[PDB]
């Protein structure tokens, strides 16, 4: 039997973070415990009245297949969301709702590329980005940032890099793995020179939109100059709501592309959960930015992130560039590189130093390398501070040896 | 603008019916509605609490991409149970619904220029999701007096060298009917010469069949094993189609690929779905008395509608033995002409017939393939039927003068 695999599936790069998750199982399966850092996903329950809505649909009976694009109530309600928070004017027929902005974000890639287009892609980045280009016979073109210009994207880079080829510029913010927020000014630069280029389009990934520290302000790309009908809005419910078991997202954007994201996603996965669906309206329902609920997320994500930052900055040879948004640090401890630790070897970039930390230290974070960035570790700080001022400690302990 | 493959791809047929249908309804008409790919059960009470334990509980996180390790471990007992068939849990991806399973499978193990063989009347994501792959769909027509199912002297004589996947769903949506074990193992026979020729046997229908059919996994034929994406779900049987939860079972190899290609789509599936997946398998073999029972409306339905839809000058009806449709050919009826609506000549014209002049709704065969029938779903109550048929047998009493 002839077992060869579609090219495209070929094509896609093995995991950077598999040994990481592979090494951390080994240790507890022996005596054991770790101290797990490299989640991306909130640690906070699903708010009260979301799970609610999500117990009262199913007892509803609210059970069967839902339209294609998504509940008429959602897909409204999504509206006044952009309308009211992020000052944009999309029609529920502009909306698609799926299972998580995941499949929002690789059905916008394949839906505008064509074979041989190129995929501008800022580094540090997400790693799914450079691998839904491939699925669309898409060319990844990776735009390296510094840690000293908090990992945002030079404008002339972007210039230098734009081809005939350039079909699609993504552009995520606030950043995972960086927690940047790119600001207005910078934005309006880049959109000076997207509007320059008709076939350029934007994919701006918004899904921790909430998830930011005053008095950094989040700004939708298509709210820039001449960037409505250029831009594809991807946002969603996971990461501001802690729904990321619930699998629920959403792309707005110019309708011809919308209606081509559907069509791909009727062959996708059909409409997204009906339970998950009704969920959102009741997260949209708390009102602008979560309200309250949302409110303490923050307020204690900021409090871990000071936490962090100040305990982490104060040592020798480690670089910090300041989140503004989400829930990562993404550290740069390349000073590092070179040393040997007794009991396993060199290390001498991300990967090692990773695999060192959990191996000999105990805490489990993700090698910069699985991100397009060797020089830095992404550690998330989605979990309590009393976990974080254990995991400072070994960190602190792990490093002492190594100089 | 857009890709030439998102391009490439069918809208569907079926939205103008089901749309003109919603509106009617919505203007205070009474319309009659058996145009749904969707049980009428509700999801079992069971299964239901068990997502919303799920949900009290916290359960509300990704889960490992290829699905809770609970789930996957309970699909390899139900497969070996219910199947004969024995894979590990690696072998096992959940998915957001059987659909992707399928998507993921065509994309996973066709490359451009394959061929993806598949027997119409066919269900209508089978094509588009060929196109995706860059693939070529091979469309091959099965006769109503063969109960719409493949000769395999048709399937001989499309094979090649790039044929790459045989798509079999049975139970049939949109026809009923149920391979038999020895038209599965003469079409094995042909596929055993030909190396390349994998085969995707969709078998969410097989909790909803009629004895004495009984379900045979492709998997489980003589050297299948190595060849079959096995993919089945929970949409069907335990009426969690709004839930999204389905799955595929195959070659370690393939499932690898096809998880590896999830992890781009769509990560895990709901972290709810899949504890309310673990209870539906946890209702037993064949899903216990709560299937038992529901198995039981549905036949009692099915042959009522046989029997009355079979009495009607011009109608013919193939055998079917799962699922919840009947796939009916009217085309004795093209070119009658209807007062206030006018010429009848294809599916798509009678059904709207159907529909605007006496509010039933059903899907023209076209979309699936078959210009020559018209799908009848009947995941509704008797009494519903009986009122149905009535209709319909008054639709079609002035067409036959
Ligand atoms: C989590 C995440 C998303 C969205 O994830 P879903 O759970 O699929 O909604 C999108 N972009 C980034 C960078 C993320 O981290
Ligand atoms: C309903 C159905 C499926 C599975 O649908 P999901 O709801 O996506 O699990 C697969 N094949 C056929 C023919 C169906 O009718
Ligand atoms: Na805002
Ligand atoms: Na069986």
């Amino acid at each position: 039997v002839d077992m060869s695999l579609s090219p495209r599936v070929q094509s896609l790069k093995p995991s950077k973070t598999m040994v990481i998750t592979d090494l951390a199982a080994t240790l507890v399966q022996s005596g054991v415990p770790v101290i797990r850092l490299a989640a991306g996903e909130p640690d906070f329950d699903t708010p009260k009245v979301v799970a609610e809505a999500g117990i009262n649909a199913i007892r509803e009976g609210f059970t069967r297949y839902t339209l294609n694009a998504g509940i008429t109530e959602l897909r409204e309600a999504i509206c006044r969301k952009l309308k009211e928070e992020n000052g944009l004017s999309y029609a529920p027929d502009q909306i698609l709702v799926s299972n998580g902005a995941k499949q929002s974000l690789l059905q916008a890639v394949l839906a505008v590329c064509s074979p041989g287009d190129e995929v501008i892609i800022p580094a540090p980045y997400w790693v799914s980005y450079t691998e839904q280009a491939r699925l669309a016979d898409a060319t990844p073109v990776v735009i390296p940032t510094k840690i000293s210009n908090n990992f945002l994207l030079d404008p002339k880079d972007l210039e230098s890099k734009l081809t005939e080829k350039s079909r699609l510029l993504i552009l995520c913010s606030p950043s995972n793995p960086t927690g940047s927020v790119y600001p207005k000014s910078l934005l309006e630069e880049i959109a000076r020179i997207i509007a320059k280029h008709p076939r350029l389009l934007v994919l701006s990934d918004e899904i921790y939109e909430h998830i930011i520290y005053a008095p950094a302000t989040h700004t939708s790309f298509a709210s820039l100059p001449d960037m409505y009908e250029r831009t594809l809005t991807v946002n969603g419910f996971s990461k501001a709501f802690a729904m990321t078991g619930w699998r629920l997202g959403y792309l707005a954007g110019p309708k011809h592309i919308v209606a081509a994201c559907s069509k791909l996603q009727g062959q996708v996965s059909s409409g997204a959960s009906s339970i998950a669906q009704k969920a959102g309206v009741a997260a949209l329902g708390l009102g602008k930015a979560g309200g309250e609920t949302v409110a303490e997320m923050v307020k204690a994500y900021r409090e871990r992130r000071d936490f962090l930052v100040k305990s982490l900055g104060d040592i020798k040879g480690v670089k910090i560039s300041e989140p503004q948004g989400a829930f990562y640090l993404f550290i740069d401890f390349s000073a590092y590189y070179g040393s040997e630790a007794e009991g396993f070897g060199l290390i001498n970039d991300s990967s090692s130093l990773a695999l060192y930390f959990l191996d000999k230290f105990q805490v489990a974070m993700v090698p910069g390398d699985a991100f397009g960035d060797d020089s830095c570790i992404r550690i998330s700080y989605a979990t309590s501070l009393d976990v974080l001022q254990a995991a400072v400690e070994k960190i602190r302990k792990a490093l002492e040896p190594l100089r």
